[PDB]
């Protein structure tokens, strides 16, 4: 099975780039993020053609890149979706982990 890459990975499909560190997400199963497609876990970049390649941040289809990173009620938990649950009622953690600005995701 594929190995986790180094920390400091930059997601930069957009003008609001975010750094992702695998080391802080070890408690999450690889396949929770690199989820099954056609029955097999897919480790291709999220925005690969035919995947989440729609850079229209309003799109909520299975192709919406912004959607897969931010929204709730999705088949696999998104960045913000999981972080919301992690922060719970903790407003400082809400700011750190789900804030739209001044957070660990967006400066
Ligand atoms: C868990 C053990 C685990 C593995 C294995 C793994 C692998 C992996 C690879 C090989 C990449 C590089 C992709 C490329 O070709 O550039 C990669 C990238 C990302 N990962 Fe990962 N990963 C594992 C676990 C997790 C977990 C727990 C999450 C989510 C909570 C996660 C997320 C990401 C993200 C985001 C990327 C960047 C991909 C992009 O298109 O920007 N990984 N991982
Ligand atoms: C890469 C790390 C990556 C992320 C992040 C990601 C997330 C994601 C979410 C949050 C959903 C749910 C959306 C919803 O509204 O329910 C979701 C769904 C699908 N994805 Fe994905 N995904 C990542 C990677 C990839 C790759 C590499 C592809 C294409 C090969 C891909 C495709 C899809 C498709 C299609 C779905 C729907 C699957 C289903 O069972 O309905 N994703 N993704
Ligand atoms: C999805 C692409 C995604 C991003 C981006 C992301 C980022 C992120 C950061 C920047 C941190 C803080 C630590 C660091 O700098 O590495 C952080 C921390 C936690 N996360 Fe996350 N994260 C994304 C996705 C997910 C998903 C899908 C989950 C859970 C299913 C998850 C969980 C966590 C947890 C737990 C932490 C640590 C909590 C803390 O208080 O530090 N993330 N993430
Ligand atoms: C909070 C509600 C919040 C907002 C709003 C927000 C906005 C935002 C924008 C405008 C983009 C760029 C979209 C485009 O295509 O122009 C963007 C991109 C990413 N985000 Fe975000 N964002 C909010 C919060 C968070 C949080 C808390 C995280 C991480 C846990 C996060 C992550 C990401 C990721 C990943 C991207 C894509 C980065 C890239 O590929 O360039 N956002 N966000």
């Amino acid at each position: 099975a594929p190995k986790a890459p180094a920390d400091g990975l930059k997601m930069d499909k957009t003008k609001q780039p975010v750094v992702f560190n695998h080391s802080t997400h070890k408690a999450v199963k690889c396949g929770d993020c690199h989820h099954p497609v056609n029955g097999k876990e897919d480790y291709q970049k999220c925005a690969t053609a035919g995947c989440h390649d729609n850079m229209d941040k309003k799109d909520k289809s299975a192709k919406g890149y912004y959607h897969a990173m931010h929204d709730k009620g999705t088949k696999f938990k998104s960045c913000v979706g999981c972080h919301l649950e992690t922060a719970g009622a903790d407003a400082a953690k809400k700011k750190e982990l789900t804030g739209c600005k001044g957070s660990k995701c967006h400066s």
